[PDB]
RNA sequence: UGAAGGCCUGUUUCCUAGGCUACAUACGAGGGACCGCACCAACCACACGGGGCUCAUUCUCAGCGC
């Protein structure tokens, strides 16, 4: 799509003029503008005179053009300039006089230009520069001056260049400038001269992603990083195939906080390799090939508070990863441990010993040979105040009675996307006196029973999507004990029969999702038994979704006294007949969806009440009757209501009476009908 | 959806899928058909049909009928065809079919007649096609005297017949059976005289009958000395064959023989020596391991043969057809050989095939990758007329590979990995070529002398081949004086010199889609607007879809008086130069869907609209003002042209007061 | 010259991604004889949009070297 039209859509002092194949600078624009998003055009230069119209510009974005030369007069003509952007342009030379007049500049970007060299003090007048960018413009020396300059610099970026080493002298121009992010990623460094980083005033973060490092190189690097204030350090995308004690020997004189080692094919962690980081707090090990772990692998990290292991262990191949017991006895303050995407065979009897502060534990798709959660696979976690356990995608097939007898402090439990297939006798949840949510969606099937949920009265949420439930109509209802339940998602299970005892006593329920369950027959005027009213006394219902159940007649009385309903979704059904006064008690309705039905007439004795305060209505794809007797009131309401109706003009068509087959509803003439 | 009283038609009252329980009577008395298929009827009282004694064929399939009445026949004396499949009948008494005599076809397929003991078909002297397939029978006996004199097509599939007694078939003494279906019956015995007892037997189907070489040997020894012409043996355990396997067939004028789906493993030496009249043979979906020059010995009269998926799979076990394999099939004319794993063609494989005309090789090879000047020496003595060679991963051809097939007409080379510069010598010798199929290859580099050696070409397909070197003078297509179709489509042609297509006076179809030739058409004109459609006066259908066009030059359609279809969909046309279609008066089809057209004026669309039969211009941001669409909307109100999806896909995206307004609903009076 | 880039056009691939189709299979009702219809679900197939990426040959830079 396009419709970029001729002139650019000018807005409130933000004149975006992207993708217009411009060649000149537009001048007609008001003199009160502060922004010029000139991105994505084919300009050749910026004459500093064609901007005399508006000396009110604040930020200039001229990225994605073919600018080859800037002029010093541009700065003085635009004295209120703060941010400049010239990425993906074709500059080649920066003279000593170019940036002389720009002094209110704070951010300056020159990313994909071609400054192969710089030999001057061109940033002298830049006492307000905060974020300087030079990433990917083919440089070969980090030197940008000879005296202490850029006093208030804050975020320097030098990615994708041809820097070969960091001389001690070619960085001394940062004597008293607090660098808070020094990006140097993807620079083929080969040497770190002594004093290379100590010369900077303050250094906080440092990015050396894709810098082709090796253990020797990073050893020299770390020996040159000591005795500074570094706090974040990343080493992604390297050849750090191994580590030992001497690898990070230099880091002992720093208050390091983060350390990223992702994407290194890190193969074997040496014994005590982190003994020198008693302040590390955020560690990553993602996407590597750790073969084994020993109780010395994490020795000394007595102060960690986060750790990721997502895809950290070797692949499946007959080579299988092996984390031996007592591996985490040192991480006495750890609280989060992601362990997704691994191939650990199963949990041993002491794996998580000593983790007396673990709170959040994820295990999504970490196992290959579990298939059964017995009462001993979690004995190692008996001493951890857990608050979450993500266990999706493990091909779990069955659970034993009292597996979770240990996690007496758990809140959320995730069991979705497995092959659980058993009768929930109710003893599986033994001990979870503090459970708060349980996630069972996407399993094979479960056979509920009267005493299934009796052991977890404090439950508050419950998800049973696509689980193909059975034995759902049993008295008393298995849900009766859950006095504190609020959400229910008993959806996409295909429930043929719903005894009306279900949901009795769940007074606190607020969300009920009951889609794709083919409960059609239950609603009937033919009534083998009196029309079911399972929505008996849930007075706290807000959103009730009964979509795609082949409904064709809602009994009168099912919505009686549910005064707080906010959204009703009855889409994808066969409703055509609408009993009078079905929505008499729904006055707070804010959302109503009856799309994709067989409704032919929209009368007032049904839709008045809900229409009285509606904010959003969706009733498209319906064979409306285009006669004033069937739609006159509706069309009037459409003419005089402020409700948000989506796709009004195109998806409200009458399939009758041919004289109007295709006629837009809103266009229906109503005058001569009374 | 829509159900209601069934949609009655001209004396054909279809009332399917209505969950009926009674028989409708309101229907006229001039009806001849009742398609009562797919309902829930329990039975058919022969009195509720008294209304119309004019019925001719009754279709009561897919119901729950449990009993019919003899009075039904006499109440409906003009009944000819009956159908009761997937019903639940259980017993056929001697009096049920007594009054039906004008019956010709009778079907009782999925009923439950576990037994029949009477002469119930006595009054059936007009029965032609009787069906009893899949109703749980255990004896083919249907009577005791010669009955069903004019029977013609008997079916007995999916039953529990265990053998064919000589006596339990004698009720067909003088009835010419022309199709005796017995598929999927676990036969174990063939008593002597089993088939000779029938008057005449022409075809016989024994599909899925669990046969073995011994069983079929006894069968064939009991089939001799009859008039059988077609015989099928699909889906069996015929794991091997020898000379004695078909020893009995020597006394028959057999014509067809199907052996598909048998895991047929090894053809014995001379195993077909007894069929000097076989004319249509099949061997599909088996596991022939090897072929010997004796494998087809004696079949001196064959005229068709399929080998699709006949050879063993890839596994290190590879099929091997040795040389001189077809020296006996001196009258063969068709040979399908799809889906095999023959490594390559030897130097004598097709020797002796001096009558082969149609040869297919679609996906038969695995290790060809190069068609040299010797892979077809074995075909030097065959008047071929087709060669299907798709899906062989061919990578390159040598000069003069086709120097042998001097009588070929159609050549198929699509769906391969051909990647070379067509120097022009590849087609050496094809002085009679008629069509060449090159679509779906890697890429070809054309040259001035590419097609110079095949002047008699008439069709040419170059779809998705990613052409290069297309603008060279003179055009490589210039020599093809007889070309008619061109399909130079989906190749992305940046530059088209206007010399191309000059002299192809006989061209009728040009397909030029998905080629992003946008720039060529331009008013800015680096060079004068290209007019490659210079003098093709025989053009009928011209498809230039999806090329990012935004301005057609004036003069490109001048004097092409026979154009019948123009497809300019999926472009960026918004501006329409006056009088672009002045010479297109015979236009029958016009497609301008999915464009940026905003106004439809008369000085452009008058002429084409004058005689149009079909127009497609949907998905366009029409201007809903009478100045832009008034004439169009009037024409829509007063024209008989076929416009598809008129009422829903012709919406104005302007001027908001009408955003979404159906075009046809646009009021025009006050303009 | 080569190398390098932003502008429009579009070619291929990749999914994701939706809807619609089509197929077997299943849970149900209801009728029925000793196994045929409606609702629903998932399944895979087919057609077509929609989201990323990778090529095209044009419109124009520079930096030259000589």
């Amino acid at each position: 799509n396009l419709y970029f039209q001729s002139q650019c859509t000018v807005r409130y002092n933000v004149a975006d003029c992207s993708h217009l194949k411009l060649t000149h600078i537009p001048d007609d624009l008001p003199s009160n503008i502060t922004v010029l998003n000139l991105t994505h055009n084919q300009l050749r230069r910026l004459p500093p005179t064609n901007f005399t119209r508006y000396s009110q510009l604040a930020i200039l974005d001229a990225g994605f053009n073919s600018i080859s030369k800037l002029e010093p007069e541009l700065c003085q003509i635009l004295p209120l300039l703060k941010v400049l952007n010239l990425q993906h342009n074709e500059l080649s030379q920066i003279s000593d006089q170019t940036f002389v007049f720009c002094t209110n500049l704070t951010e300056l970007d020159l990313m994909s230009n071609s400054i192969h060299k710089i030999k001057s003090n061109p940033f002298k007048n830049q006492k307000n520069l905060i974020k300087l960018d030079l990433s990917h413009n083919g440089l070969s020396s980090t030197k940008l001056g000879t005296g202490v300059q850029l006093e208030n610099l804050q975020e320097l970026l030098l990615a994708k260049n041809k820097i070969l080493a960091l001389r001690s002298e070619e960085l001394e121009f940062l004597g008293n400038s607090s660098l808070r992010k020094l990006d140097l990623s993807s620079n083929p460094l080969k040497e770190f001269s002594p004093g290379c980083f100590q010369t900077i005033g303050k250094l906080f973060a440092l990015l050396l992603n894709n810098a082709q490092l090796n253990p020797h190189l990073t050893e020299k690097l770390c020996w040159e990083l000591s005795n500074t204030s570094i706090q974040n350090l990343s080493l992604a995308n390297n050849q750090l195939l191994a580590t030992s004690e001497s690898t990070f020997s230099g880091l002992k004189w720093t208050n390091l906080t983060q350390l990223d080692l992702s994407y290194n094919n890190l193969h074997d962690v040496g014994n005590g390799s982190f003994s020198y980081l008693p302040s590390l707090r955020y560690l990553s090990l993602e996407y590597n090939n750790i073969q084994r772990l020993s109780p010395r692998s994490f020795y000394g990290l007595s102060n960690l508070r986060y750790l990721s292991l997502k895809r950290a262990f070797t692949k499946q191949s007959a080579s299988h990863p092996n984390i031996d017991d007592f591996s985490f006895q040192w991480l006495k303050y750890l609280e989060y441990l992601n362990m997704d995407d691994n191939n650990i065979p199963s949990t041993k009897s002491n794996t998580f010993t000593g983790l007396v502060s673990l709170k959040y534990l994820s295990l999504s798709k970490t196992f290959t040979s579990l298939q059964t959660l017995t009462n001993e696979t979690f004995v190692s976690l008996a001493h951890s105040p857990l608050l979450t356990l993500n266990l999706t995608k493990n091909h779990i097939s069955k659970i034993a009675n009292g597996t979770f007898s240990w996690l007496g402090q758990l809140r959320i439990l995730d069991l979705g996307l497995n092959e659980i297939e058993q009768k929930l006798s109710g003893q599986e949840w033994r001990g979870l006196r503090n459970i708060f949510e349980i996630y069972l969606s996407y399993n094979k099937y479960l056979q509920l029973s009267t005493s299934s949920f009796a052991l977890v009265p404090s439950l508050q949420r419950l998800m049973l999507r696509r689980v193909a439930l059975k034995n759902v109509d049993i008295s008393p209802s298995p849900f009766r004990p859950l006095r504190n339940l609020t959400i229910l998602d008993l959806s996409n299970n295909n429930i043929a029969n719903i005894n009306e005892d279900l949901l009795e006593g769940l007074e606190n329920l607020e969300i009920l999702d009951f889609q794709h369950n083919n409960l059609a027959r239950l609603w009937k005027r033919a009534n083998p038994g009196g029309p079911v009213n399972f929505l008996k006394g849930l007075s706290h219902l807000h959103i009730l979704n009964l979509e795609s159940n082949g409904l064709d007649e809602i009994p009168v009385g099912v919505f009686k006294n549910l005064f707080e309903l906010k959204s009703i979704n009855l889409g994808l059904n066969n409703l055509n007949k609408l009993e009078p006064f079905i929505f008499d008690d729904q006055t707070s309705l804010r959302s109503l969806n009856l799309q994709k039905n067989l409704i032919t007439s929209v009368e007032k004795d049904v839709f008045g009440p809900p229409f009285q305060n509606l904010n959003s209505l969706d009733m498209r794809f319906n064979p409306f009757d285009c006669t004033c007797e069937s739609i006159s009131w509706f069309v009037n309401w459409i003419n005089q209501t402020h409700t948000n109706i989506s796709e009004l003009s195109t998806h409200y068509l009458c399939n009758t009476p041919h004289h109007y087959y295709g006629f837009p509803l809103k266009l229906f003439d109503t005058s001569s009908c009374k």
